[PDB]
């Protein structure tokens, strides 16, 4: 059956004064991340392996050497038998002030390479229009599970799942206050199942309460099997974040 | 019939955050710091019960961010309680300044590992009994071998093993003089066996001799199979490190 | 096995101005690791078989000033037994601004072949012949697990990023200044690159504006054990010289 075009978001932080990350992210790494979220989008859509057949021309603007939360969004925009066109936007917002500094657009042509006994007959589903989704104040972000983050049993270290949750807590906090934030504490976190190597994590993070200088952020962590689509809630965490100038008023 | 009881050993994992590295600083005193706390817990657990472990849960943790200078950060883990399958591991994260060796932070975390045994005699697996260690009176760090450090034959690149020895050399030298140090030369290093992906490396580094500005450090590298416990000495190296302000009096 | 000429393999890494972590590791343990990695590549290309590092001769290091550097790691085989390969590695650091050579560390690596297969116990390394000295940047890197998907294929994004790195190297060497990416053209991929392979980038300056340069990059894959190469992609990147834009 036909499928609606979902938006997939992948978020990376460049900290103030990190010239290496800055220089690579507004550079080749920036490119790599655009392709990664393209890849994820495609795979979620067709539930089959994909490669990047081609990448359309891209214009880059380098912002000022400040710090940024950088969001990569992907949407499938056209779909053949095996060619998927994916549109990717790269938006950088200052950590301090939340000013949009870049807005690069790329177009990726993914191609499905199906495996299995019935692969001679794989097609992509009819693409239909993405529904305008009633906005959340909640950050929803994905990332792939990398071999370095997994043990030899193929399982993501929970510490590495925790760190992703914290990343999401940093994003939501910082977006809320318009300032740099720092982790002050994290509550008990229980894991319902272990996360596997062939999966994406999805973190959802939003501000629960606001003190004078701190917030409390809830994060929910899901895993999703790329090829099958199987999702499970994995963990819920609560982090306390403090706004900084030295602590500041939120 | 009955696994013999085991003394709770302390496992140490050490990471350097260099002066002015705002990205590492911001992640380490943050989510990455979490992830490392988990990793050293995971090693400790695995050494104890010689079986696969997962993280079932993580108790609340409080964090304090030190000044943006440079730090040697040590993550120690002890098992503190042991059921049939539950292992409680206590982790301490301590950051000392590279310049001056002043303790700036001291966060404690409690990790609840659970064994997931594999094999025919899986259903019958019990954890050993835990005795307390005897608190004893030269640096000793472990780290896991990551896929990115290994070739397609599953063997760690010797270069990567050398780097780890150098990291240990830096830790010892720097602790000794209380200043930042740099590598000046390394001596012939011969490798007795190749290190494999499912193993941890263990470095032991201490100061051999002290010049006016310089210092010699011997490092010994071991590998240890996480599940079996098989250890072998792998390499011995000698690095010269120089104290720096530009060269300084050690 | 017929005799083989000793090729030079080059691996390049950039340390940006002000990156004290990379600086502190690269002029240190990481530098070491890279010298070994390129040695390993050279060996594997020569003998087309698995290799380990049996030993590493003494190395002297000099720390340059905390500025930024393009760092080049070159490896040549220099002696070849039945199973022992001696590889010579040079680590040269040039300033990004000004292109001054600041370091020049030499290392000697003893690789040993560990052949696999049916006629394994009978494997000898092919004979070593000296290459003629050759008359544009070529660089190789291994494809790491983290750059590949669960099907064993390098992400095309990761391929692109390598090409961009090569573009940066060529541009920056050309103008003697720091450069930044301004745009990339359409890039088409001929085949997917696999985990057990190296990528090889060739990059050179095509045309020069006042502040811009356009760089062509060609990407190849090579199977380490078989030697099978294929052209993978060709890209065109525009780079801009910087002080804020500057005169090339
Ligand atoms: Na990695």
């Amino acid at each position: 059956p036909a499928q609606h075009g979902a938006t997939t978001r992948l978020i990376d932080i460049v900290f103030p004064g990190d010239t290496n990350h800055h220089g690579t992210l507004f550079g080749g790494t920036g490119l790599a991340l655009m392709d990664r979220v393209a890849f994820i989008a495609a795979t979620r859509f067709g539930r089959t392996p994909f490669v990047t057949a081609s990448c359309e021309r891209i214009d880059f603007r380098q912002p000022a050497r400040i710090g940024h939360i950088v969001e990569f969004t992907a949407r499938p925009v056209k779909a053949g038998r095996r060619s998927l066109t994916v549109e990717v936007e790269m938006v950088a917002e200052t950590i301090i002030g939340r000013q949009q500094h870049t807005c690069t657009r790329g177009i990726f042509h993914m191609v499905a390479i199906p495996e299995g006994e019935d692969a001679a007959s794989y097609v992509l589903p009819e693409l239909l229009t993405e529904e305008t989704p009633d906005p959340s104040d909640a950050v929803t972000m994905v990332e792939i599970v990398f071999p370095d983050q997994a043990n030899s049993a193929g399982r993501m270290f929970g510490g590495e799942a925790i760190a992703y949750m914290t990343k999401a807590a940093f994003v939501a906090a910082s977006r809320y206050c318009g300032k740099l934030v720092v982790l002050a504490s994290s509550e008990r976190i229980d894991f319902a199942r272990a996360i596997e190597i062939g999966e994406i994590v999805e973190a959802q993070a939003h501000v629960e309460r606001v003190g004078r200088s701190s917030m409390s952020i809830q994060t929910k962590l899901w895993s999703e099997n790329l090829l099958t689509g199987e999702r499970h809630i994995t963990a819920t965490g609560h982090f306390t974040m403090v706004a900084v100038d030295r602590p500041a008023t939120i």
